[PDB]
C-alpha cells in the first residue's frame, strides 16, 4: 500500500464511464437535477469506502433567465420596429434537440432591463481598450451600449469596466478570431464554435466574497440578507451573450471611428469600427436589449467526503473541483469531476484492504461553482476556523482538460519540488514519448521561461474553487490539467466553452478517444493529494518561496523605477522589501537544514511550520477595498480575475499612477503597501525561525 | 521540581527589594530612564537565568507637555484678566522634593488650543449624563468648556461623549467623593489624595488600533505612518486634569440650572450646579484653558526573556506587564513589575538546577502601556502569526494591589478550574483566615453572585496590556491582584491614581508592609504560568464556556424583550444563538469525556482544540466600526474601555435603539449580529467536535 498502488488502480476506462454518466443531462445550479447528481455522487462516495459523506446545503443568490419572457436583442427602425432579433437558443447538438431544461445564452446576475442607444465597438472591454477609447480616440461611451469580444480577460471585468465607462448595456459576443481555430470543423464535426453556439458565464465582481447576500458568514437557515442594493458584486447595467452569426448582424452597420490598429480587428467580414453608431443610411437605427433574467435564493448542495487519517486526522488535504455545470458540463466540469470520483474509488480500494491515510483526505463536490464560486466559498466561511488550523493543502478539480498537447500546472511555490518529483515518476501520455516521464514530455513541451531543464508552472490566478482556500485563507494551493501548446495559446480558451456544444462527445471524438489525458491527470491530481496526505514531512520546499519572492521584487521595484523622478520627490525605496526576501531567503536556508537534520513533535512542530507558512502571507486586514483577498504575495489581478498578480497591493498602487491627480497621496500608497509587503514578508520568514 | 518547588523560591523580601529598586526616579515611556531600567531588567533577567532576553523597540506616537510652555486653566474677567490659575505641578511628598524629570499633571494626547468659554458640569461625563443633560434639562454644550468628575469608566470615553455633545475643552478632575475615604488622611499620612494631587493619563479612544499612526502593523523603522489628521483615536479637543483645590475653585461660581438630583453632587462644599457659566455677580467671567502639549513619534522599549519549553518549545504561555509609569510606579506599575521579577528569579532558579517547564515561558516588560498600551500591542502585531499559531495563555502583571481586601481575578472562562484549583492550595494571607486557603478567603470575602461556594471572578474588560491577546488576537488570557471590599467599591480605584504620590512608601506603610499580599498575587500569577506551561493537558474547561455563553445569551435576550413590539414587527428571533449555545453545551461535554477516557498525537490534538477554542471567537472581520476587537463573546465596553460587554455586537446593535430614526434598519442589525454571534458560537462548539 503506497503511492504505486494508488495510482495503479486508477483507470482511463472509469474515468470515461463516469464522465459519460454525469453529462447525459444539464447539472444547473440550484436544479432538481443537480440536487439529484449530488445525492448519487453521495450514496457512490459511501459506497466507494469513505468514512463519511454528507450533503453541506446554502441557500444563496442565483440568477436564471425567465422561462415565459425570453431575453434577447433587437436592431430597432425610426418607428420602433424590431427589424432584425438575436437567437432565442443555440441549435441543439445531434441527439440532444428533444433534451429539456437547457438554459438558453444569458449573462448571470444581469439586471432587467430594455435600454435602447448606439453601439460602441470596444476589443475586449480590457482597462488598455477603455483607456485607447477615452484618453487616446476621445470616444465617450457614456449612455452607450458596447459591444465587446470575449476573450483574453474574465468577463466580470469587461462588464465593471463597461460600466465605469458609464455604458447604459453590454454586448458580449464570441469572435471567430477568438473561438474558432484554423483548419478545424465547427461541432459537431470537429471542436470549433459554429456561428449559433454562446458562451455563457455570470458577470460577477465579488472578490472573493462568495453568496452576494451573506459576504464573511455562511448561507444558512438563519442567515440575515443584505438587501439586493448592498450585495456583493452585481452588475448595473443589462448584459447578454450572443453568437457570431447574431454579433456580425449588429457590426456589419457600424460607423463613426475606425479602428485604431489591427489588434481591434477579429477574423469577421466587417469593418470593427469603433461607432458611435451606424453608418449614415442606418444613422437612425438603434439597438435595443431586453433583459428579464432574476435573481433568486436558491438552494445548492456540497458533497463533502472524509477519509479520516490514521495518524493525523486533525490535519486535511482537500481534493475538491464543482459539479454543476451551464448545460452538459462535458469539459467544465464533469472531466474533472470524474476524474475526482475515480480518486476516490482508488483510495477507497485500498481503504478496503485496510489502508488509511497518515492525514485526513476530504473531498469535495462543490455546487454553484459558475454562479460565483458560491458552494465552495460558503463550506469555507463555516469551516474557516478549522481550515485555517488543520488545513495543509487543496487541490482543485475542475476540467482535465483544455487541449490534449501537455501539462498545465499552477500552483503555490511551496509544491514546486512536489511536483517536480511526481512527475518524473509519472509514464508520459504523449505521441512520440512513450517510455519517457511525464516530467520529460511536460518540460521539452512547456519550457520554464526562466529555467533550462524545468517545466513551466503559473502562479494561480482565480475564477475557480481554490479562491477560497488559498487568497483568502492561505492554505497551499494547486491545479493540474491537460492544455494546448502555451506558445500559440492566445489566452481565451477552448472554442466550446460554456456552450450546449460542450458534451460528452466533444471530449470522447476530439480531445481524448482513449482518456489518456484524462488518466495522466489523475494521476498527477491523486498522487499530489497522496504525497499530502501521506508523506511524513510535507512535502513543502520553503526555499521555493524564497526564489519566487526575489523575482516578484525585482519586478514590483522595475515597475516603480519607470517614474525615477517621482521615486526622487517622494523618497520611495524598495530596501526594506529586498531585506526582507534576502531575510526570508536565509531563514528558509536553515529551515531546511534543520529539516533534514533533525522526535515526532519536532517532526510535528516542524510540519506546523510547513503548513502555516502558506498561512504566514494572509493580512486579516485584506487589499485595499478588497477584504477578502487577504494574501500579500498573490491575488486575482484587478484587470482580470482569471490572472494572478504578485505583489498585488504594491502593483495597484502603482498602476495608472501617472494619471493620478494627487501624486504625493498616490506615492505615498505606493510607500505604504512597500511597508505592508515588507513586513508581511518578514513575518513568514520568522515563522521558520528557530521557535524558542 | 514540581509547582510547590517554584511557589516556595517566591520570597516576600525580593518583591520588596525589587518595588523598593523600581520606584526611586520617574519611569515615563520614552525617557533615558525608562530605557536604563528596561536595559537592567534585560541584564537581571539574563542573570537569573532566562535563554535569551532580547529588547524589541518602536517608535510609536507619544505625548509630553512643553516645559517652557506650561499647562493651565484659568477664570478669566472681562478685561482679559487670568484672577485665578490652577497649579503648575502637584507639591512633590516628602523627600521627593528634589527629584527632576516629575512630569506635570497632563492629559496625554490632548490637543493644542486655548479655548475660552462658559463652563458646563457634566458629573462624571458618561453617556447616561449626556442623555440626561441633552433628553432630560435640554442643556446644550455646544461649544462649552465641560468639566467632569473623575470616576465610574475610562477617561478616553468621558472625552469621546464630550466631544460628540460639541463641547470645546474638558476640565477633568478627581471629586473627594471618588478619591477620599472617609476617615483616612491624605498623603503622606495615609492612602488618600490631598487637595493638590492630580491623576495623570491618556484620553485616547484607540479600540485596540495600538499607535495611532500604524495601526494593524509594528511601528518598526520603515514603518510608512499614517498624518496626524488620519491618527486613530486622538481627541479633537484640549483637555486637562486638576485636583479639587483648583475644582472647588472652577465649580464655586457655577450658576444656571441646578444638578438634578443628588447622584451628580460630590462631597465639595458647593452647589454642583450644571450651567452653563457662572452666578450673576460673575456672569461676565469665562474659563481659559491653555494647553501646549506635543504629540512626538519617539522610541520604546520592551523586554522579551525566553525560558524554551523541553517537549512543546512551539507553544508559548506568557507573562507580561508594563514597567513605563506616569511618576514613580510605586503601585502602578511597579507593583506588579516586581512580582514578574521575582518569578522570572523563581523560574529561573529551577532552570540552574536542569529543570525546563514543558512549554515555552515567555516573559515581556511591555513599555508606553500609559500611553495607549502601545509596547504590547505593537509587539503583537509584529509577532501576530507566531502569537495565533502557538498562543497558549496570555498573563497580565499590572499594579499586583489596588487594596489589600481580598483577590481580584478577572479571566476567561476558559481558566475558572485553573484559578479554583490553584487558589485551593495556596495560603490565605489575610487576617482571620491563618491556615486557611486563599480559596476559603476569597469566595468568603468576594461571593459569586450566582454560585454558593464559588467566588467572583469577572469577564475581563480592558485599559491594559492583554487587550491585543485577547480582543484582538484570541489567546486565553487572565489578570489578578489584591483588591478592596467588592461590596463598598465605586470603581474608580484607589485614591492617588497615577498621581505622584504613587510611591514605594505608599504600598510600604499603607498597603503591604508585610509583602504578603504582593507574594500572594506572584503565587497567583506564578502557579497559573506554571500550570498553563507544565501540565499535560492544558488546563482549560471548555465546559465553563459553556455556563457562561448560556448566561450571555439570557442577558442579551432581556435586554431585547424591552421592545416586545419591535421584535413582533421586525421577526426578532434569539432562537439560533439559543440554539448554537445548547450545541456548545452538548459538544463541549463530549469533548471533555474524550479528554479523560484518551498517544501524544490525541493528546497534541486534544492540546491544540484547547488551545484554539479562544481563537475560535475571533471574527476576521472584527466588530462595527472597531476592527481590532475581533472576539464577538467579549469587548471592551463603546461606554467605558475599562469594562467587560458580553455579546458586544448585539449589545451594541440595541443600545439606546428607542431613539435611533430608522427602527427597520436598526432591528435589521439587532437581526445581523445575532446571527453572527450565533454563528460564531457554532462554529466554536464545532472546533471541539471530533476532528474526522
Ligand atoms: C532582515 O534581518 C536583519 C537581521 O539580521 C534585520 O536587521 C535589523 O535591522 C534594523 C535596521 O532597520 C536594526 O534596527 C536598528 O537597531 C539599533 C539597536 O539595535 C540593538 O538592539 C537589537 C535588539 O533589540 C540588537 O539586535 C542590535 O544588535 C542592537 O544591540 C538601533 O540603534 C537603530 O536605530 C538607529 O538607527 C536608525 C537608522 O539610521 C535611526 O532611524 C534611529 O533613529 C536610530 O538612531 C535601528 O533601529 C536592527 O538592529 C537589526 N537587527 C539585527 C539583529 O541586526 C532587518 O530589519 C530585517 N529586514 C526586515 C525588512 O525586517
Ligand atoms: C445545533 O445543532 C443541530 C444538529 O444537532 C443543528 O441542526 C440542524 O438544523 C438545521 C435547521 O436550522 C437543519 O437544516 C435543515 O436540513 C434539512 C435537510 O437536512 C438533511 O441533510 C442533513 C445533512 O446535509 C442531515 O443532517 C439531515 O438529517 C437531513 O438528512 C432541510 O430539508 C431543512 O430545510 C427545510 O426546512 C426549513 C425550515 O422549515 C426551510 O426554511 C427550508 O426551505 C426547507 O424546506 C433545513 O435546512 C439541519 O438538518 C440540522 N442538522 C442536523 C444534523 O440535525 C443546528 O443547526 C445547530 N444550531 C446552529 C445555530 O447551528
Ligand atoms: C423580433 O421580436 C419582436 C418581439 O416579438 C416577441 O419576442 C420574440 C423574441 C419572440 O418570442 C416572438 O414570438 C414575440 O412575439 C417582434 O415584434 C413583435 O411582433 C408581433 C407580431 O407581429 C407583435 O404582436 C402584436 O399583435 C397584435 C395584433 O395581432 C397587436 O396588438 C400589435 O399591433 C402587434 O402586431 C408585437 O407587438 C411585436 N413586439 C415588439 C416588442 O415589437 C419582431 O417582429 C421580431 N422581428 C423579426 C423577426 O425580425
Ligand atoms: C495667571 O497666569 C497668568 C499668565 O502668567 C504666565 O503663566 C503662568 C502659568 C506662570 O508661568 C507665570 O509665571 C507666567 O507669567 C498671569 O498673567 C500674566 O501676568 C504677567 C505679569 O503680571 C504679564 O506680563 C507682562 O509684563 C510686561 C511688563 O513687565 C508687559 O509686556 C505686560 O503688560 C504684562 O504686564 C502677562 O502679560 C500676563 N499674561 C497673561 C496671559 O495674562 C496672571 O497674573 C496669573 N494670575 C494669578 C496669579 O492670579
Ligand atoms: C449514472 O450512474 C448511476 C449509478 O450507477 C445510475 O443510478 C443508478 O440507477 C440504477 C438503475 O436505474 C438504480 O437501481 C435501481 O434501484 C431501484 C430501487 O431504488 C430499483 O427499483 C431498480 O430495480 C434498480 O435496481 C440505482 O438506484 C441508481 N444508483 C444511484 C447510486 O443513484 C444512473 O442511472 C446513471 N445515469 C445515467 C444517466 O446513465
Ligand atoms: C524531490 O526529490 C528530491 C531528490 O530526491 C528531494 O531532495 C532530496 O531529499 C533527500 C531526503 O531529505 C536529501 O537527502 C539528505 O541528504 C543529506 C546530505 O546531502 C543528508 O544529511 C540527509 O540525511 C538526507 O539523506 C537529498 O539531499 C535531497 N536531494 C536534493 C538534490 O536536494 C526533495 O526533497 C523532493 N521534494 C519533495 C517535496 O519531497
Ligand atoms: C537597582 O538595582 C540594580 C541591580 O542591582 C542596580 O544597578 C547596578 O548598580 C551597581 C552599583 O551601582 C552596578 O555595579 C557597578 O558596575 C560598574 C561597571 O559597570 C563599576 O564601575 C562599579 O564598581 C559597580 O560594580 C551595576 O552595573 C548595576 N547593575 C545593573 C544590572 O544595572 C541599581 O543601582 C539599583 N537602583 C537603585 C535606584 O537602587
Ligand atoms: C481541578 O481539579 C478537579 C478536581 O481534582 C479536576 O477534576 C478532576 O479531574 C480528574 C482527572 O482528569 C478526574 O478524574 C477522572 O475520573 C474519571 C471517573 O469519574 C475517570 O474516568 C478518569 O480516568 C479520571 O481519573 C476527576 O473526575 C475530576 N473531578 C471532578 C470533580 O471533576 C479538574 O480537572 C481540575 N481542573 C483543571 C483545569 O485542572
Ligand atoms: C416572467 O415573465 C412574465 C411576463 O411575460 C411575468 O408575468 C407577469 O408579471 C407581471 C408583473 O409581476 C404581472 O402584472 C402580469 O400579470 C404577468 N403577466 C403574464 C402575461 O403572465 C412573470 O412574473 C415573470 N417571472 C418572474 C419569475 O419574474
Ligand atoms: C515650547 O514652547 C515655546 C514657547 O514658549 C516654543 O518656542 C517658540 O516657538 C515658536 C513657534 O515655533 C517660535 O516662533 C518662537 O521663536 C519660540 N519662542 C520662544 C520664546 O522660545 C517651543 O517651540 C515649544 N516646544 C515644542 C516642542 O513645541
Ligand atoms: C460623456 O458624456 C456625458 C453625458 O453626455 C457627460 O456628462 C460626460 O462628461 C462626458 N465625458 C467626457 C469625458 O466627455
Ligand atoms: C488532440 O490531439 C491531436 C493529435 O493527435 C490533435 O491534432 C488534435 O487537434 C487535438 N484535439 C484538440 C481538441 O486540441
Ligand atoms: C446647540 O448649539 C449649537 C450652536 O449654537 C446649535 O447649532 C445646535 O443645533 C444646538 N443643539 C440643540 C439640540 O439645541
Ligand atoms: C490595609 O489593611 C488594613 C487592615 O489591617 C486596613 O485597615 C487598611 O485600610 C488597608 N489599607 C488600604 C490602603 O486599603
Ligand atoms: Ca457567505
Ligand atoms: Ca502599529
Ligand atoms: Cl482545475
Ligand atoms: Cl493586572
Ligand atoms: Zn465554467
Ligand atoms: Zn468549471
Ligand atoms: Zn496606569
Ligand atoms: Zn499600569
Amino acid at each position: 500500500h503506497n503511492m504505486k498502488a494508488f495510482l495503479d488502480e486508477l483507470k482511463a476506462e472509469n474515468i470515461k464511464k463516469f464522465l459519460y454518466n454525469f453529462t447525459q443531462i444539464p447539472h444547473l445550479a440550484g436544479t432538481e437535477q443537480n440536487f439529484q447528481l449530488a445525492k448519487q455522487i453521495q450514496s457512490q462516495w459511501k459506497e466507494f469506502g469513505l468514512d463519511s459523506v454528507e450533503l453541506a446545503h446554502y441557500d444563496v443568490l442565483l440568477s436564471y433567465p425567465n422561462k415565459t419572457h425570453p431575453n434577447y436583442i433587437s436592431i430597432i427602425n425610426e418607428d420602433g420596429n424590431e427589424i432584425f432579433n438575436t437567437s432565442l437558443f443555440e441549435p441543439p447538438p445531434p441527439g440532444y434537440e428533444n433534451v429539456s431544461d437547457i438554459v438558453p445564452p444569458f449573462s448571470a446576475f444581469s439586471p432587467q432591463g430594455m435600454p435602447e442607444g448606439d453601439l460602441v465597438y470596444v476589443n475586449y472591454a480590457r482597462t488598455e481598450d477603455f483607456f485607447k477609447l477615452e484618453r487616446d480616440m476621445k470616444i465617450n461611451c457614456s449612455g452607450k451600449i458596447v459591444i465587446a469580444r470575449y476573450g483574453k480577460v474574465f468577463r466580470g471585468n469587461k462588464v465593471k469596466n463597461a460600466q465605469l465607462a458609464g455604458a447604459k448595456g453590454v454586448i458580449l459576443y464570441s469572435d471567430p478570431a477568438d473561438y474558432f481555430a484554423p483548419g478545424v470543423k465547427s461541432y459537431p464535426d470537429g471542436w470549433n464554435l459554429p456561428g449559433g453556439g454562446v458562451q455563457r458565464g455570470n458577470i460577477l465582481n465579488l472578490n472573493g466574497a462568495g453568496d452576494p447576500l451573506t459576504p464573511g458568514y455562511p448561507a444558512n437557515e438563519y442567515a440575515y440578507r443584505r438587501g439586493i442594493a448592498e450585495a456583493v458584486g452585481l452588475p448595473s447595467i443589462p448584459v447578454h451573450p450572443i453568437g457570431y452569426y447574431d454579433a456580425q448582424k449588429l457590426l456589419e452597420k457600424m460607423g463613426g471611428s475606425a479602428p485604431p490598429d489591427s489588434s481591434w480587428r477579429g477574423s469577421l467580414k466587417v469593418p470593427y469600427n469603433v461607432g458611435p453608431g451606424f453608418t449614415g443610411n442606418f444613422s437612425t437605427q438603434k439597438v435595443k436589449m431586453h433583459i428579464h433574467s432574476t435573481n433568486e435564493v436558491t438552494r445548492i448542495y456540497n458533497v463533502i467526503g472524509t477519509l479520516r487519517g490514521a495518524v493525523e486526522p486533525d490535519r486535511y488535504v482537500i481534493l475538491g473541483g464543482h459539479r454543476d455545470s451551464w448545460v452538459f458540463g462535458g469539459i467544465d466540469p464533469q472531466s474533472g469531476a470524474a476524474v475526482v470520483h475515480e480518486i476516490v474509488r482508488s483510495f477507497g480500494t485500498l481503504k478496503k484492504e485496510g489502508w488509511r491515510p497518515r492525514r485526513t483526505i476530504l473531498f469535495a463536490s462543490w455546487d454553484a461553482e459558475e454562479f460565483g464560486l458560491l458552494g465552495s466559498t460558503e463550506w469555507a466561511e463555516e469551516n474557516s476556523r478549522l481550515l485555517q488550523e488543520r488545513g495543509v493543502a487543496y487541490i482543485n478539480a475542475d476540467s482535465s482538460i483544455e487541449g490534449n498537447y501537455t501539462l498545465r500546472v499552477d500552483c503555490t511555490p511551496l509544491m514546486y519540488s512536489l511536483v517536480h518529483n511526481l512527475t518524473k515518476e509519472l509514464k508520459s501520455p504523449d505521441e512520440g514519448f512513450e517510455g519517457k516521464s511525464l516530467y520529460e514530455s511536460w518540460t521539452k513541451k512547456s519550457p520554464s521561461p526562466e529555467f533550462s531543464g524545468m517545466p513551466r508552472i503559473s502562479k494561480l490566478g482565480s475564477g475557480n474553487d481554490f479562491e477560497v482556500f488559498f487568497q483568502r485563507l492561505g492554505i497551499a494551493s494547486g491545479r493540474a490539467r491537460y492544455t494546448k501548446n502555451w506558445e500559440t495559446n492566445k489566452f481565451s480558451g477552448y472554442p466550446l466553452y460554456h456552450s450546449v456544444y460542450e458534451t460528452y462527445e466533444l471530449v470522447e471524438k476530439f480531445y481524448d478517444p482513449m482518456f489518456k489525458y484524462h488518466l495522466t491527470v489523475a494521476q498527477v491530481r491523486g498522487g499530489m493529494v497522496f504525497e499530502l496526505a501521506n508523506s511524513i514531512v510535507l512535502p513543502f520546499d520553503c526555499r521555493d518561496y524564497a526564489v519566487v519572492l526575489r523575482k516578484y521584487a525585482d519586478k514590483i521595484y522595475s515597475i516603480s523605477m519607470k517614474h525615477p523622478q517621482e521615486m526622487k520627490t517622494y523618497s520611495v525605496s524598495f530596501d526594506s522589501l529586498f531585506s526582507a526576501v534576502k531575510n526570508f531567503t536565509e531563514i528558509a536556508s536553515k529551515f531546511s537544514e534543520r529539516l533534514q537534520d533533525f522526535n515526532p513533535i519536532v517532526l510535528r512542530m516542524m510540519n506546523d511550520q510547513l503548513m502555516f507558512l502558506e498561512r504566514a502571507f494572509i493580512d486579516p486586514l485584506g487589499l485595499p477595498d478588497r477584504p477578502f483577498y487577504r494574501h500579500v504575495i498573490y491575488a486575482p489581478s484587478s484587470h482580470n480575475k482569471y490572472a494572478g498578480e504578485s505583489f498585488p497591493g504594491i502593483y495597484d498602487a502603482l498602476f495608472d499612477i501617472e494619471s493620478k491627480v494627487d501624486p504625493s497621496k498616490a506615492w505615498g500608497e505606493v510607500k505604504r503597501q512597500i511597508y505592508v509587503a515588507a513586513f508581511t514578508v518578514q513575518a513568514a520568514a520568522e515563522t521558520l525561525s528557530e521557535v524558542a
